[PDB]
């Protein structure tokens, strides 16, 4: 079980030396596209990229780069896009790939300023009657509505192909409370925002991959999808003791590098999966729980 194994690395003090091991077990494939020169300006950071194995294709001639990666749960049968946080010259781009790879759902894990330090372009509409226009890959943006908790909000969007004029509905998932390499308040808190997702629609098999992205898209992204894909694992079986979430972490870091940045967002997602397993085993009043927990009102 992941309790038993999680008592028995916290008893020890070992998650750093877990975590490490998991640092060097990683899968290393080749990122040539990301580190061409003409895609410098489409990076965020210099040492996180997408392998080419794995990487979003934007569907144009001129040049097909994104900081993005496809991650494909086989087993579990899930997929998500994990991308950094757009650039002021990659918003077009974003949207695009949202765009072509028929996305429902968009998950954002950060704030736009995180410390003071500008971490992510503002690529979506905060007003109505503003709507965005990306003039490079003919795509508008529209708010249609704002439902704001008190540590996330949920937003409808409304995307709109200027060439075919056909639209579609995104919803915007943004968790505001989440502190860069760090962990969020509560399991609890973090279980609520999740199945506020999972109840959207996002994450269904008819609609293409979930956009997760933070600043860099690896560590609060890791974090989301890891939590997701544990539940979903031990939902398909209801077995809790099939899952080994290391294996599945590494299995994930085949996609993208450097999924989970830091020893305690790992023990979070042990408890993130753990606190989930009893909606999973059968207890639907937990989840009344979380949102009680929560505390989003306000
Ligand atoms: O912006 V993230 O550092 O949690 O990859």
């Amino acid at each position: 079980e992941m309790e038993k194994e999680f008592e028995q690395i916290d008893k020890s003090g070992s998650w750093a030396a877990i975590y490490q091991d998991i640092r060097h077990e990683a899968s290393d494939f080749p990122c040539r596209v990301a580190k061409l020169p003409k895609n410098k300006n489409r990076n965020r950071y210099r040492d996180v990229s997408p392998f080419d194995h794995s990487r979003i294709k934007l569907h144009q001639e001129d040049n097909d780069y994104i900081n993005a990666s496809l991650i494909k749960m086989e087993e579990a049968q899930r997929s998500y896009i994990l991308t950094q946080g757009p650039l002021p010259n990659t918003c077009g781009h974003f949207w695009e790939m949202v765009w072509e790879q028929k996305s429902r759902g968009v998950v954002m894990l950060n704030r736009v300023m995180e410390k003071g330090s500008l971490k992510c372009a503002q690529y979506w509409p905060q007003k109505e009657e503003k709507e965005m226009i990306f003039e490079d890959t003919n795509l508008k943006l529209t708010l249609i509505s704002e439902d704001i908790k008190s540590y996330y909000t949920v937003r409808q969007l409304e995307l709109e192909n200027l060439t075919t004029q056909e639209t579609r509905e995104i919803l915007h998932f943004h968790y505001t409370t989440w502190p860069d390499f760090g962990v969020p308040e509560s399991p609890a808190s973090f279980l609520n925002f999740l199945f506020k997702v999972r109840e959207s629609g996002s994450l269904s098999p008819e609609h293409g991959p979930v956009v997760v992205h933070c600043s860099a898209g690896i560590g609060r992204s890791g974090t989301f999808c890891l939590a997701d894909t544990c539940l979903l694992l031990m939902d398909k079986r209801k077995d809790p003791s099939s899952v080994d979430i290391k294996k599945v972490l590494l299995e994930m870091r085949k996609f993208r590098m450097g999924l989970i940045q830091t020893a305690d967002q790992l023990r979070f997602s042990y408890l993130a999966v753990i606190e989930g397993a009893k909606f999973i085993m059968g207890d639907s009043s937990v989840q009344d729980q979380w949102k009680e927990l929560s505390h989003e009102d306000l």
